[PDB]
């Protein structure tokens, strides 16, 4: 019973009065992939219960971020709260991860160039190898891809459409909110040629995503064009997705809270 808009209505996007909500705490945990101690923010339900297991979802924030950068509007605790008081979504475990993860020689400080980018795509690692296991072991979670959901901002949209379809075996749910360029071959004004990580034909999955969501605001200055063919490109290949424009909006959170809020109405089976 998808309904896609194209905004967040502020109600699901804002605290209520009255109504309770989820609390971060920020995990301190050891990577093997980046041989450093890293930090996360672990977001428990209302009422987490270790006797009950809960589906999760990671979120990932833009370059030039780090792990709290998603907690900078009220959008990322309230809309899963706010869709869930009125039976739109289910209960889950939201993990805002640290998502610069370089192998060791090659952190560099951020900014738009190619070695910077190379630790927001290491963190295929960091996720599968570390964070996962970690979440696995510490909390009282569903496992599977029907209980595990990967959404993102541009660099984390890049970063979750990457790897939503390289381990679509892992991830079930994936959701980019205005990706940003080079997951395929590309050319922008902010660093330049993109080899791509894959071409174009490689973008693709064996088992399908459950649910594959992208948008972008129609005037973003800083991504542009580039989620848009994204959208073509997985059309081309057949590749089951949503997609959808959110008028006027630019690289700003009326682009994000409306992915989020179209997102989070279809995770863990909360169509039925
Ligand atoms: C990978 O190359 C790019 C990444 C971005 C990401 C911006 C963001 O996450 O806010 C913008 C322009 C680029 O050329």
């Amino acid at each position: 019973k998808l309904q896609i808009s194209n905004t967040c209505p502020d109600k699901y996007r804002t605290k209520q009065e009255g109504v309770e909500y989820p609390t971060a705490k920020k995990i301190t945990y050891y990577s093997k992939v980046t041989e450093t101690e890293r930090k996360m923010n672990v977001i428990l339900p209302v009422g987490y219960d270790e006797n009950k297991k809960y589906p999760v979802v990671y979120y990932l924030h833009g370059l030039m971020s780090y792990e709290d950068s998603m907690l900078e509007d009220d959008s990322t605790l309230a809309i899963p709260t706010n869709l869930l008081k009125e039976g739109r979504a289910k209960e889950m475990i939201i993990v805002l991860p640290d998502v610069y993860a370089p192998k060791p020689g090659t952190a560099v400080t951020p900014d738009f160039n190619p070695e910077y980018y190379k630790g927001y795509d290491n963190f295929i690692n960091e996720l599968i190898e570390v964070i996962m296991p970690y979440m696995e072991e510490h909390y009282s979670i569903l496992t599977g891809r029907e209980n595990t959901a990967l959404c993102g901002f541009s660099m984390g949209a890049r970063t979750s459409l990457y790897i939503g379809y390289m381990r679509s075996d892992l991830i079930g749910y994936v959701g980019a909110f205005a990706p940003a360029p080079g997951i395929t071959p590309g050319e922008d004004s902010f660093s330049g040629k993109h080899e791509g990580l894959i071409s174009e034909d490689e973008f693709r999955a064996e088992i399908q995503p459950i649910v594959s969501l992208i948008d972008c605001g129609t005037n973003d200055s800083v991504v542009g064009q580039f989620p848009k063919s994204y959208h073509e490109i997985l059309t081309r290949n057949n590749q089951e997705h949503i997609w959808f424009e959110v008028p006027g909006a630019d690289h700003d959170w009326n682009a994000i809270s409306a992915g989020f809020y179209n997102f989070i109405q279809t995770t863990f089976g909360a169509l039925n």
